[PDB]
């Protein structure tokens, strides 16, 4: 069944044939559509199948399907999972597997960027200091003095469900949380309960708005210990205005690194756990979400007053026009001090000419418009009038739940 | 099969069981989501009928009483002997309002109780039709002090009687082609002002020309009509602070009034049913001036406020936006035009769903369509989980007459 796809802006019409071979469900049903919910050890019975499919997929994608050495990996494979309950990946399947579920998530934009990944395998580690030296490399690595770079480290996979590798951490980098006895919060109250755990397990909190997060790494299922990133791999941006010079001195930064932390990335069958990956900031992140959530820094009312803005009615769009401002020092602030960093008409627009690429040459492209449209301006961005189809395709990055809420403590 | 739906902003999660008494069709499949996509017999009437009536019933505390009884024989009998039936008044003003009601695409359902309702069906010509349209357009108006309303033409019997309004929604600027290749006016209109302009209309080809109604009834071809311009209230846009603004030469139709679509209650089909809001700002600001295949304004504006639009990373078209849509809140109210800005109605429609999660178990709601077309997470709705499916009685789309009307 062909599914047609329209952009009502530009009348092209495309058609989406990658569906079909969508095995996992939706979340939606014929009767409802749960487009904008949030959140809509495996068995040798189950493993094979999902290693042959994935082996299938590689072996095509190098153009030896039927081969010798095809036929050859998928017996080594099923011979493996008889003896072992499980198997391993060849480097250039982990390779191959890790850019896939980036090409697959339809939730990332920034996908035109995804046959260029560094994948960094670091399935030989065994404990939290081994994991935490591997953690500082990506990041010295992916920051490149400011010329990010696109890299994921991948950790051992699960074996028995109890000897887990996990980041605690929601990403590499993040600013602490801490709420006040009078019910204010200071820093990022996203990030308020690792926080307290971080605080709990012995770290020093300096109590700033914005402290650098320790990482609370996990090996092998043991008990996560606490490191402290090197300062000086920590990449920071102070944001200034271009006009106003009084922005500045409202003392707001943010990393130049974004590199989620807590995602289980599903190649073959096989669950990776702990596999931070990192791109570059789309500038509506840092200046939309986190610096104008209600329930992040929200700081649309100061910043209103400061351009003296009539605040007396909604009607005069004193949010929207502080909105633009706050987002116009974001970027200005990342490309004066050379650090890669993309707006969403940018974004958007590159994402259309790879949704447009991959479904002539790979026939669909799953997207979820929920997530793709960004925050501000949408209907001035090229996505917001493009259709789109949300399905899911293996290898994948998944959601998982946070570590302290499954954890056994020794 | 009872599901929740969470507000990640404040936490609040509601459950929603209204979802369980859907019947029609989403799109969707547990393989693919499809909610981005725009558009995704007697035996057959009778038990229509009957969840309708019932539905009736129940929200008259008169569920299972003799009244009820009686009315889904009478009714029974009606389409076994007519094929068809006729609804009362009170149920058809219940079922307007309740269209309305799980139009899932609509942020401004708080107001759904109160429409008015005109009951059209003994109209039998265009000329007749265009006397209801006017008094239509007038009541709404009211002088600017906006009022919801619908009027209700004969519905559907064979397919070949449809009453149709022609327009797109009664009060529209047209569009042509020029020699240049560019378009002059309203470039979504470019094709049904020139079935105008075939039929007979005499098009001043202007940026901001007031289209005439072609009216259809019983079938018969359309005719045009001239809305009296005393009715069509129009606001003239200015900036609270950029003079030059005006020389944009920008102005708005007051009255939304959505005419193409087909309404249904109880199996029956009405194919001409215009109704009237009001709007919101950013349906002018943001879509009709901004979109670039509409107005297309977003340069010109940028151009006059003198912003660097060398790189797309200055967001000039960001500064802009927003301006543009100052403006238009700006002179609605001040030419005491009702108007509602997105984050005033967005807060409404959060306050319409708690009301409704309470009070009727839940609420339809179309996420890709209640997010306003700027600002998104600055509004409530964006943080807000919805569920989106089709509830009857309901407006539907419903193909453009001259792509079937046999002339
Ligand atoms: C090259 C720069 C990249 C850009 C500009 C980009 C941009 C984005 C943006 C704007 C989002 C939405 C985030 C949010 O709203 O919280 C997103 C989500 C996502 N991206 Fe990308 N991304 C990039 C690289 C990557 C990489 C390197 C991967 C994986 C190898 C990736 C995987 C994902 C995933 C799985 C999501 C969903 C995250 C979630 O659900 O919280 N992206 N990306
Ligand atoms: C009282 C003020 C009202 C406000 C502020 C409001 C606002 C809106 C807005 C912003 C949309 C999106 C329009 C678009 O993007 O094209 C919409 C759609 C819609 N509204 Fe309302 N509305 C109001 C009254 C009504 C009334 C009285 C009805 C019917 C009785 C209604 C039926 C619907 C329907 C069916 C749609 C979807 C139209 C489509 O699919 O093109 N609305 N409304
Ligand atoms: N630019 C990005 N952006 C991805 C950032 C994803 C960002 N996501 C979030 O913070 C989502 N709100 C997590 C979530 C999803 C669903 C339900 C609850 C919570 C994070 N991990 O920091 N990435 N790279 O790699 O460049
Ligand atoms: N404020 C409103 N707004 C409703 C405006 C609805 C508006 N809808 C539209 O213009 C839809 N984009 C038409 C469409 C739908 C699907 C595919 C193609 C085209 C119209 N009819 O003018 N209404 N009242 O009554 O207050
Ligand atoms: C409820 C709704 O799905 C939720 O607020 C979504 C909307 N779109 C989003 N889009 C992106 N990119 N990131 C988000 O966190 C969200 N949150
Ligand atoms: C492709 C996508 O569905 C389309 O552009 C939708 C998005 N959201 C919308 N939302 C509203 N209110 N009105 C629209 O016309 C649209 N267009
Ligand atoms: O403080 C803990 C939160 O940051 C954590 O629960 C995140 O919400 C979750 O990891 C998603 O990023
Ligand atoms: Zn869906």
């Amino acid at each position: 069944r062909f599914l047609k796809v329209k952009n009502w802006e530009t009348d092209v019409v495309l058609t989406d044939t990658l569906h079909l071979k969508s095995t996992l469900e939706t979340g939606c049903t014929e009767h409802i559509c749960m487009g904008s919910i949030m959140l809509p050890v495996r068995t040798k019975d189950q493993l094979f199948p999902l290693a042959k499919e994935f082996l299938d997929q590689y072996y095509s994608s190098i153009k030896r399907f039927g081969s010798k050495a095809h036929m050859d990996r998928l017996e080594e494979v099923n011979k493996e999972i008889e003896s072992t309950s499980t198997y391993q990946l060849k480097d250039t399947e982990l390779i191959y597997g890790a850019k896939h579920a980036w090409r697959n998530a339809s939730r990332c934009v920034g996908r035109i960027q995804w046959s260029k990944l560094q994948v960094f395998d670091a399935r030989d580690c065994t404990t939290a200091h081994g994991m935490f030296n591997y953690i500082c490399n990506h990041v010295k690595y992916a920051t490149n003095k400011g010329n990010l770079r696109s890299a994921i480290t991948i950790f051992p996979q699960r074996t028995d469900g109890k000897h887990d590798f996990r980041v605690w951490n929601s990403q590499l980098i993040r600013y602490a949380g801490y709420k006040q006895p009078d019910g204010s919060t200071l820093g990022d109250p996203a990030n308020v309960q690792f926080t307290e755990i971080c605080i709990q397990q012995g770290w020093k909190a300096p109590r700033g708005r914005f402290d650098v997060l320790p990482l609370l790494l996990q090996a092998n299922g043991n008990d996560p210990e606490l490191f402290q990133i090197p300062p000086e791999l920590v990449l920071e941006v102070p944001i200034r205005h271009p006009k106003f010079d009084w922005f500045k001195d409202l003392g707001l930064k943010w990393y130049g690194l974004p590199a989620v932390s807590n995602m289980l990335l599903e190649i073959g069958g096989l669950e990776f756990s702990a596999c931070p990956f990192s791109g570059w900031y789309m500038g509506t992140e840092i200046g939309v979400r986190d610096y104008c959530d209600n329930s992040r820094y929200n700081i649309l009312e100061e910043v209103a007053k400061k351009m003296d803005l009539d605040m007396r009615k909604t009607s005069s769009l004193w949010k929207d026009q502080a909105l633009v401002e706050i987002n116009i020092a974001v970027l200005y602030s990342f490309q004066s001090d050379k650090v890669t960093i993309v707006d969403h008409h940018s974004a958007t627009e590159s994402f259309i000419k790879h949704m447009e690429n991959e479904y002539r040459c790979r026939g669909g492209c799953p997207a979820d418009w929920v997530w793709i449209v960004p925050p501000m301006s949408g209907s001035i961005t090229p996505v917001f009038h493009q259709e789109m189809l949300n399905y899911r395709l293996t290898p994948s990055f998944e959601y998982q739940p946070d570590p302290w809420n499954t954890h056994v403590w020794k």
